């Protein structure tokens, strides 16, 4: 499947794409404002994620650090990135269907629209000013708004027992972005699309 990743933000982001134990395509690239990066993701990919990283520095070997979304210091991510990170998530060709969603379960750093470029389903977006409105206890010095699990590490925020409810903190992400997962057992906002759809991820879709 092809994904076009577009930076509409007025600032540079370093895009990342991983299935958590391997890079998807090159795994990461710098995107200046307005740049597009087209990647190919093998059919059947389960548990893929794409995110933006902010304020990164990399040397000539692609080793460095980012203030949000850092994936063990690499330009080309093999692993998932450090919260806070707005996530585009996807499982492809699962019994003839593709499943996409946006998640705030690992916090928010950059607004995002995640839409099919092919026919037969709709896109999802989280474009509100979550960092601006972030509760003081969730604010990341880095930039970004962390999820409560990352900050407090409780069974309730992390849903570690498989039983947990919405919280003051999850309700905040949900009020600003109703179409993004706000906690692990949130009522699913997954979109089902035709198997082998193609997609576009846009950072700062409103910008």
């Amino acid at each position: 499947a092809t994904f076009e990743i577009v930076n509409r933000c007025s600032y540079t982001v370093w895009a990342a794409a991983s299935k958590g134990d391997a890079a998807l395509d090159a795994g990461g690239r710098q995107l200046n404002s307005g740049e597009s990066w087209t990647i190919n993701v093998e059919p059947g990919t389960n548990g893929g994620k794409i995110w933006a990283r902010t304020d990164c520095y990399f040397d000539d070997s692609g080793s460095g650090i980012c203030k949000t979304g850092d994936c063990g210091g690499l330009l080309r991510c093999k692993r998932f990135g450090r919260p806070p990170t707005t996530l585009a998530e996807f499982s492809l060709n699962q019994y003839g269907k593709d499943y996409i969603d946006i998640s705030n379960i690992k916090g928010f750093n950059v607004p995002m629209n995640f839409s099919p470029t092919t026919r037969g389903c709709r896109g999802v977006r989280c474009a509100a000013d979550i960092v601006g409105q972030c509760p003081a206890k969730l604010k990341a010095p880095g930039g970004g708004c962390n999820d409560a699990c990352t900050v407090f590490q409780t069974s309730e925020y992390c849903c570690t027992t498989g039983k947990c409810g919405p919280t003051e903190y999850s309700r905040f992400f949900k009020r600003l972005c109703p179409d993004a997962f706000s906690y692990v057992l949130d009522k699913p906002t997954t979109v089902t699309c035709p198997g082998s759809s193609n997609y576009r991820v846009t950072f700062c879709p409103t910008a």
